[PDB]
């Protein structure tokens, strides 16, 4: 079972001996520091961490002894604070004496604002606030996935609106293909759930169970998929039988959308000759609700999309929509699922617009770009101590390195408020107590071992909506 | 965990897409050739034991998967009968055979690393069901490989500036626990770094190694006391010296790392460490040095300036190679901005300024464990052989626009060449015995792990040539 005493950076085991004597409070905060610009971030994922790792009885006699034995060997010395952990076990039945206040999940907040704060509720546990930094800072990942996915939704919305005049289908425009490309099963669920804040199409099944267990949705599931081929199900037929594979697959899934990877040997031949001529009669008979979705999967992503569209536009009837953009028939669509990240997504939709193709014709799949090619440094996610009480006196604490002004941290007790113009401001040095800015938007979400406020996944999705959708 | 729900959604529909009367699907993993010329094979044994062995199918898991997929596809496409067959015939144990190169082996790109096939013809669809779970081995492979490439740089420069490799296994410390995407990732990645090094702050790696691999020693990796910004800045800006004095005094007999850049790294080194607290530093033992930690600024420029400051305040020697050496009670650790590229820049810049690599160690977090993708080594799983209507067919993909994506054909095997290198033979040609015996070993068969490696063996396998020589 998970042991929170073994879930921190090793150096944090020694910090209880390093804080100033007579310190009764350590208060810390998380922000996406100010430095695609990523001007605003979606706050998402803390509730998972609170429930899975922090709530309830998280200390036991056995976990304390386990940690003591490991740290004796790992440091080659006795430095582990057995007394302080045993105090939590005896005093609070192993429940953490910590209070966490957070902006509501799904909220979209400009960079450089407090998103959550952490402090100890018992003076003996001044060391506990930053013990749990390592666990809590991992919220950078769902925040960053949700934010990067939302920024891709903004690009798709802009170009869909310009080329088609509406946003129909926007939710299914970016599909999660990243289960194989992430570092672990646990990451797959967390990252897939973060993408589902913005979209409804996913093949990363792990995200469904996470949302069900930790957030919840009114609908039975938060994300959906369609039948689709992979190279094994095409190439297993033999190279001379690609047409037989395509025919078998489309026939098998005649009444539902079906995606068919078309680049096993020659994507351009497959489009022009196999789909275009040999099997055309099985495509033009398809329903609007069950289109054939052609999937290239190699080559330069923009050049390949444009050439596939040109081929299909010569072999199938093409209409011009009311915005002047070309539109394939409703039984035929394309999905580009190779090489897609926020930068290439932008390149593809702009190149399509230039060649007068509607964004209605295309959807995207993204794997490593969506869930793996992201780091804590993208949004400068950081956790720092801003306030301590020593000898009964509160002092404002901060770092301000000489070589990097971007690393300067906030001072004192913090609160988050709406400005007069409707923007956001973080008040420092306890100035929120003056009440000149209205109510603090941070709410207590965890106190003394209990999750005190929770959000459904439906609420999170509403909070994370685009302005354009609004 | 439910393996029925641990695959890409499209794989649920693949059983209906393969040719009728297919009795075998055989697939393989490789790090495709596209510098990262060789890869450390590591991490499959974790996956086999945690996710694939034993009774992995139950009546409840089938029902759960059926109910989820009905909603997720808005259709009934899930292969309930195929999963029930595994439950009834094999007590829920997977009828799969996996063959793999030994863990820790260092293998050039473009070679077969493992193969997967079904052992019952009814379960032809199962080989690629488990692609998604197995391909996640890219992550420990890639962490281990990139960590080993950093070890090669450190060893080259340490040998050149000092004449030996003493301390090499402590020169790159894992600072990545907070900067990875999950607790599970932290343990996997930290364990892969520990194939090459012994210093880590990512505690999760220790229990994973103990549980799935094992070591003769009580633990596979080690740490030392170290400060963070909160334990310095909590004293107040005017009391940085008091924090430093308290911390070094608290850990007088062991090595201690003290982050020194909260306000002005250069003042801290020159005035606080250099003058005010110098008496507390020059009294320390060689086994308990003060390790000064810058954490901001341009990494190379900051390291060089810190060393210049310290060389003017403390007694520097010249080692037998002609390089400058701080006294043994004083060292530096650069733990900001370190990845494989900046590590190379710093050691080369130090060498140019005549500073021994003995003076420095590195801490890497995101660069070590998170800033890596499956595309770095082109880790890829593909079907190469099927049997349909009783006839074996060699299968592959060969996309026109990308020759790099061409996959291997037929049944595969891994061999030594006459010159001692590796070669992957295709099309069953290993059976001709012109190249000796296949180097892959069966590691999983019909629900059981059949061959395994300790962490100590993996470390031996992953050693550098320079270390071996
Ligand atoms: N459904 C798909 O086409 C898919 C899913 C996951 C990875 N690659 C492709
Ligand atoms: N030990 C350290 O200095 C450390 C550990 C993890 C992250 N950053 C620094
Ligand atoms: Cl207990
Ligand atoms: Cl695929
Ligand atoms: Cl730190």
């Amino acid at each position: 079972e998970f042991n929170i005493l073994l879930a921190t950076d090793s150096y944090k085991v020694t910090h209880y001996k390093q804080y100033p004597p007579n310190t009764s409070k350590v208060y810390s905060y998380f922000e996406c520091r100010e430095k695609v610009k990523y001007e605003e971030t979606v706050f998402y994922g803390l509730q998972y961490i609170l429930n899975k790792y922090l709530k309830g009885k998280v200390v036991t006699k056995e976990k304390i002894q386990e940690a003591k034995d490991v740290y004796k060997e790992h440091f080659q010395d006795d430095v582990f604070n057995e007394k302080g952990w045993n105090y939590i076990l005896e005093k609070y039945d192993g429940h953490l004496p910590i209070e966490i206040k957070a902006v509501p999940e799904g909220f979209v907040i400009p960079r450089g604002n407090v998103l959550f704060t952490v402090e100890n509720t018992d003076p003996e546990c001044y060391w506990l606030t930053n013990w749990i930094e390592t666990i809590l800072v991992q919220s950078w990942y769902p925040i960053t996935v949700a934010t990067n996915s939302r920024e891709q939704k903004k690009i798709l919305a802009k170009y869909l609106l310009e080329t088609s005049g509406n946003l129909d289908g926007l939710e299914y425009k970016l599909h999660d293909f990243g289960y194989r490309g992430v570092s672990s099963q646990e990451t797959a669920g967390i990252g897939a759930s973060a993408h589902l804040v913005n979209f409804k199409g996913t093949d990363t099944v792990a995200g469904l169970a996470l949302i069900k267990k930790y957030y919840g949705t009114k609908d039975p599931v938060p994300g959906y998929s369609v039948p689709a081929a992979e190279h094994s199900t095409i190439t297993a037929w033999g190279k001379d039988h690609e047409k037989d594979a395509f025919e078998h697959i489309v026939t098998q899934f005649s009444s539902v959308p079906v995606s068919v990877v078309s680049d096993s040997y020659d994507i351009y031949n497959a489009c022009e000759k196999i789909w275009g001529e040999d099997l055309r009669h099985l495509i033009v008979s398809r329903s609007t609700q069950a289109p054939l979705i052609i999937r290239p999967d190699s080559g330069n992503p923009l050049d390949t999309v444009l050439k596939v569209l040109e081929i299909l536009g010569k072999k199938f009837p093409v209409t011009e929509n009311s915005k002047g953009y070309k539109l394939l028939p409703p039984y035929l669509r394309v999905i580009q699922g190779d090489g897609v990240d926020i930068n290439t997504l932008q390149e593809i939709v702009e190149g399509m617009k230039q060649k007068m193709w509607s964004i209605e014709n295309i959807a995207f799949g993204s794997g490593g770009g969506l869930l793996q090619k992201l780091t804590r440094d993208l949004l400068n996610c950081s956790f720092k101590c801003s306030y301590v009480v020593t000898n009964g006196l509160g002092i404002n604490v901060f770092k301000d390195p000489v070589a990097d002004p971007n690393k300067r941290s906030k001072k004192g007790r913090l609160s988050l408020h709406r400005t007069p113009a409707g923007n956001f401001v973080t008040l420092e040095e306890g100035k929120g107590d003056l009440e000149e800015y209205g109510q603090d938007l941070l709410h207590t979400v965890f106190k003394n071992g209990k999750v005190t406020k929770s959000y459904s996944f439906d609420e999170i999705r509403k909070n994370a909506q685009l302005n354009i959708e609004l």
